[PDB]
């Protein structure tokens, strides 16, 4: 029973505000959300078996004009893949990405993805996390924003 | 031991759109471009094997002023990444990606790649294929537009 | 012991010039950074073992006012994953990504991360390596810019 995750986010709890904060809410059981030998806990995914995973993000942010103003026109849409753990409470990015995008003009709508990759040993106990900025210009849509994991070999 | 495919975009054809539509020409057996166990049907790739499959979408958009008098003022470069089958036929999106840009400016080159990834189950008969909005904007080469997949497991 | 490589950014040696460059110095002993059975030379990575691999490689660009000016308003932001080989002088791109981004004054801050990805079938003796505009606004981060590879399954 090999590890691996595919959590779509839900937007049944989508946070408001700009500031970099930590995604909680995410699926694990409907559509392309799948989850096995992993175990999550709001937007908290444990590692349950030591092996080397592939980890990835796509977040997709989005707005129309016809939702309201912004705080700023000159926005800075990061993603953050980051690791915990009992030993190790702090946190620690293990991939970023992202782009300061300039939503100004009279343009109706403003869209951008963002995609993350990696290969990286993970220890039974340890977890993953998304870390996002302006979380409340994220896409809804499970095929817009996700992040998931899969177990590619066993540590040596 | 397992299936997999990396399909390169083949602009033997003439797709000169803006809306979203459907790639329809790949290759899969020329530079990088290949193919094992899984079969392309003119832009569909069909899973002959069930498992779960990590999917993966590269797409290069460009474009030069000479090609002009027409509007790059306001763009939507997007890609889909759809599957289809027999049960289940109606498209269903797996991944989504894309920015909106503005390639208006007195600047000779205007170039944007989108990314995309995710880990996905599959069961066969399903067809996977690529859409994308602007076809005439993207990037021929075998290294800036393709699409694929490869089996990482078995379904339990 | 499947072979594998994440390589991180080495700051210290990076071409401040204003020309596209393969970068020569990456961390494979530290942080995230690790490698097994693949040989890094002048940052090269070498495959020891023929098969088929997935290559990644994420790559962020950023600019502080206080970091001084850019060197043109209208920047390419551009990576190439490169194959060699010890034997022959050739050289290919395997996967390209990127784009133009307006970083003209205004914002205090300017960022742009790029991502690609692909299943790639190779040899003994073949070399991966990465090529990048802009060097200089190169975020040297370990979670921000690095590449890699991992055997999903032997030729044939
Ligand atoms: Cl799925
Ligand atoms: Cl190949
Ligand atoms: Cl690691």
């Amino acid at each position: 029973a090999q590890p691996f995750a595919h959590l779509t986010i839900n937007a049944a709890s989508i946070p408001s505000g700009s500031h970099k904060v930590t995604l909680s809410s995410w699926y694990h059981d409907r559509g392309w959300a799948k989850i096995s030998n992993m175990t999550l806990s709001n937007g908290k995914l444990r590692v349950n078996q030591d092996g080397f995973y592939y980890l990835y993000a796509n977040i997709c942010f989005r707005h129309h004009e016809t939702s309201g103003s912004v705080p700023t026109d000159y926005l800075q849409l990061m993603v953050y893949v980051v690791k915990t753990s009992i030993k190790i409470p702090s946190s620690h990015n293990l991939m970023k990405g992202g782009s300061t995008k300039n939503w100004s003009g009279n343009s109706e709508f403003h869209f951008y993805s963002i995609n993350v990759g990696g290969f990286f040993k993970l220890r039974a106990g340890e977890e993953i996390s998304i870390q996002v900025s302006n979380p409340s210009l994220l896409d809804p849509d499970q095929d817009a924003t996700y992040f998931g994991a899969f177990k590619v070999q066993d540590i040596d």
